[PDB]
C-alpha cells in the first residue's frame, strides 16, 4: 500500500537498523548484522569482506577505530588484502586505502594501520630484484621498498599531504626538504629521485582526502 517496495523497504530497514548498532558498537552491531543475515558468518573473512564492501554505507571512523584495535589484528590482515595495491606506486596506493575507512587519531592506533598496509603493500608486487634500478624513471616495478621502508614513506606522505595543503604555512615544504629527510630510507638506500619527485607532485596537485 504505502511503498512499491523492490525499493526494498523491508531490507533497508534492517539494514539501517543493524548499521545503526554497528556505527554505534561495533561489538554488538557485528553480531546483529550477522544474526540478520547481512554477513554471512563470524569468520574474519565475512566480516572484513563486508566492512571492505559497505564503506560508504557505516561510519567510517568507527570502522577505522574497530580495525587498529589490538585483538583486531585477524580482522585487520583479512581486511586489508581484499585491496589490489599491485602495480601501484606507496602513495597511489595509499589513496585507495584511505577511501573505505577513516584513519584513527591515536599514535599506536596508526602505527597498527600503516603496518599492515605496508605489509600488504609489499606482498602485492611482484618484485623482482634483477630490476632494481635508481634511474628507470616512471617505471614502477624497478623501486622494490621493504615493509619497513613503505612504513616511513607512508607516514612522509601523510605528513606531506597535510603540509602542501594547509593555508597555515607560510613556506610549504620543499621536493628538497622532503627528499632529503627520507635519505637511506629505501631498504637503507635512497629512493629514486624519480619515485619521489611522481610522489611529491601528485600529492602537490591532488590533495589525499575525506572518508
Amino acid at each position: 500500500g504505502l511503498v512499491p517496495r523492490g525499493s526494498h523497504m523491508d531490507r533497508k530497514t534492517e539494514f539501517i537498523e543493524c548499521t545503526n548498532a554497528f556505527n554505534e558498537k561495533p561489538k554488538k552491531g557485528i553480531p546483529m548484522l550477522i544474526e540478520k543475515g547481512f554477513i554471512a558468518s563470524d569468520s574474519d573473512k565475512d566480516i572484513a569482506e563486508f566492512l571492505f564492501n559497505n564503506n560508504n554505507r557505516m561510519n567510517k571512523k568507527t570502522i577505522g577505530l574497530l580495525l587498529c584495535h589490538p585483538d583486531k589484528v585477524s580482522l585487520l590482515n583479512e581486511y586489508i588484502r581484499l585491496f589490489d595495491f599491485s602495480g601501484l606506486r606507496v602513495d597511489e596506493a595509499i589513496r585507495i586505502l584511505l577511501t573505505k575507512f577513516r584513519l584513527p587519531g591515536e599514535s599506536q592506533q596508526i602505527e597498527r594501520i600503516i603496518e599492515a598496509f605496508s605489509s600488504a603493500y609489499c606482498e602485492n608486487q611482484d618484485y623482482d630484484p634483477s630490476k632494481i634500478s635508481d634511474n628507470a624513471e616512471d617505471d614502477i616495478s624497478t623501486v622494490q621498498p621493504d615493509a619497513d621502508s613503505v612504513f616511513i614513506l607512508s607516514y612522509s606522505i601523510i605528513m606531506l599531504n597535510t603540509d602542501l595543503h594547509n593555508p597555515q604555512v607560510k613556506e610549504h615544504m620543499s621536493f628538497e626538504d622532503y627528499s632529503g629527510n627520507l635519505k637511506g630510507c629505501c631498504n637503507h638506500k635512497d629512493f629514486p629521485f624519480w619515485y619521489l619527485d611522481r610522489v611529491y607532485c601528485s600529492i602537490r596537485d591532488k590533495e589525499i582526502v575525506m572518508p
